[PDB]
């Protein structure tokens, strides 16, 4: 399911992904990481917050 960027996320790793408010990330799954789901976003897959991003329902 695809998710929307509602707060800013700054990638601290390589592996984070840099979200934007307003922002759709695809394939936006959830990790074992609470707190951190796996998307395609900005041309990459990487993990964001999850109180960042809102599914897209």
């Amino acid at each position: 399911v695809d998710y929307i960027v509602e707060y800013d996320y700054d990638a601290v790793h390589d592996d984070e992904l840099t979200i934007r408010v307003g922002e759709i990330i695809r394939n936006v799954k959830k990790l074992q990481e609470e707190g951190w789901l796996e998307g395609e976003l900005n041309g990459r897959r990487g993990m964001f917050p999850d109180n960042f991003v809102k599914e897209i329902k």
